[PDB]
C-alpha cells in the first residue's frame, strides 16, 4: 500500500485561487537591466551553482549583491526570479533589484540589496536571550508571508539569514530552493543541507509542505539557545534520522510512519534501535543557561516534531509566550 495523502493545515490553496502566471514559473518570461549598470567591486563567495560578488550601481552609487549563476536548468532561474518578485515587499525578504545577463557569455546574474552582515559564527555567540527572541520574530515574520504568499523557502538555515545587527536588519535570503506549495503535490526531498532536513525528507515523505521550514527554524533556535552548533550532527542523511531518533525517542518516529503508511528505507532498521525521548535540560549548562527558559524549551518543543501536521505554524510560533515581551516593545 501507498503512503497516505497529506496537505498544509494553513494556506491549502492560496495557489489555486490565484490567476495561473503567479504560480506558473515554467512561462515566466525574464524582464532583463543593463549590465554596464553594475561593476563588480570583490568576491564575497563561491558555490556549487553560483559565485556572489559585492558591486556598485554607478547610475545611483548604491552597494548591491551580485549572484552570477553557473549552468542552471531555465526553469530553476524562472523558479527563483518569479518567487522573488512575488515576494517583493514583503516583512524581511530581500530585495531582488535586477537580472542580468552578460551579452557575450550569456551568464544570468540575480542582483540584490545589499545587507551589512555579521557572520554568525561570530555574531551568534554574542547575542542575548532578548537579540535570539527579537531575531527570531523576524525570521517568522518571513516565514509566515511568504507561506501566506503559497511559498516554503526549504532552506531555512544561518547562511540564509543575513543580520545588520547594528540597525537591528534581518532579511530571509537565497530563494534557489523556494517553491510553490501546490495541495497533492510530490516535491522532491533532496533539499536543505543536512543538518536542517526535516524527517519528512529523511523517510523520503514527498508530500510536504511550508510545516518544513518550522522543523529548520526549530534546529536553528536549538543551536542558538544551547550553544551547540550544529544541534543535529549527522554523518549523512541515514545517520541525521539517527540523531534526531536519539532527542526525540524512535516511538513518535514508528508513530509518524505508521500515520502516514510510509515505506522505510531498510537500511534505517538497524541504525535507528530504540531510544527514550529526552529532556530538553540534558542540553542546559553554565554556558547556555542564560539564553534557556521554560518559555524557549515549550517554544522549541512545539517546533520539533516529527509529524509535520503538528508542528507549530509561523503565526502560531509569533504568538508563544517566548516572543510577548518582543510583541510588547513592537508596539
Ligand atoms: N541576497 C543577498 C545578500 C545581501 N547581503 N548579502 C551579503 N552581505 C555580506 C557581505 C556583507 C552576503 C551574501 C552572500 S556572501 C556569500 C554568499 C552570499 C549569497 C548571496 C545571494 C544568495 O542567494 N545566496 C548567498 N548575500 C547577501
Amino acid at each position: 500500500s501507498g503512503p497516505v495523502p497529506s496537505r498544509a493545515r494553513v494556506y491549502t490553496d492560496v495557489n489555486t485561487h490565484r490567476p495561473r502566471e503567479y504560480w506558473d514559473y515554467e512561462s515566466h518570461v525574464v524582464e532583463w537591466g543593463n549590465q554596464d549598470d553594475y561593476q563588480l567591486v570583490r568576491k564575497l563567495g563561491r558555490g556549487k551553482y553560483s559565485e556572489v560578488f559585492e558591486a556598485i550601481n554607478i547610475t545611483n552609487n548604491e552597494k548591491v549583491v551580485v549572484k552570477i549563476l553557473k549552468p542552471v536548468k531555465k526553469k530553476k532561474i524562472k523558479r527563483e526570479i518569479k518567487i522573488l518578485e512575488n515576494l517583493r515587499g514583503g516583512p524581511n525578504i530581500i530585495t531582488l533589484a535586477d537580472i542580468v545577463k552578460d551579452p557575450v557569455s550569456r551568464t544570468p546574474a540575480l542582483v540584490f540589496e545589499h545587507v551589512n552582515n555579521t557572520d554568525f559564527k561570530q555574531l551568534y555567540q554574542t547575542l542575548t536571550d532578548y537579540d535570539i527572541r527579537f531575531y527570531m520574530y523576524e525570521i517568522l515574520k518571513a516565514l509566515d508571508y511568504c507561506h501566506s504568499m503559497g511559498i516554503m523557502h526549504r532552506d531555512v538555515k544561518p547562511h540564509n539569514v543575513m543580520i545588520d545587527h547594528e540597525h537591528r536588519k534581518l532579511r530571509l535570503i537565497d530563494w534557489g530552493l523556494a517553491e510553490f506549495y501546490h495541495p497533492g503535490q510530490e516535491y522532491n526531498v533532496r533539499v536543505a543541507s543536512r543538518y536542517f532536513k526535516g524527517p519528512e525528507l529523511l523517510v523520503d515523505y514527498q508530500m510536504y509542505d511550508y510545516s518544513l521550514d518550522m522543523w529548520s527554524l526549530g534546529c536553528m533556535l536549538a543551536s542558538m539557545i544551547f550553544r551547540k552548533e550544529p544541534f543535529f550532527h549527522g554523518h549523512d542523511n541515514y545517520d541525521q534520522l539517527v540523531r534526531i531518533a536519539k532527542v526525540l525517542g524512535t516511538e513518535d518516529l514508528y508513530d509518524y510512519i505508521d500515520k502516514y503508511n510510509i515505506e522505510l528505507d531498510p537500511r534505517f532498521n538497524d541504525i535507528l534501535g530504540r531510544h527514550s525521548r529526552k529532556r530538553w535540560e540534558r542540553f542546559v549548562h553554565s554556558e547556555n543557561q542564560h539564553l534557556v527558559s521554560p518559555e524557549a524549551l515549550d517554544f522549541l518543543d512545539k517546533l520539533l516534531r516529527y509529524d509535520h501536521q503538528s508542528r507549530l505554524t509561523a503565526r502560531e510560533a509569533m504568538e508563544h509566550p517566548y516572543f510577548y515581551t518582543v510583541v510588547k516593545d513592537q508596539a
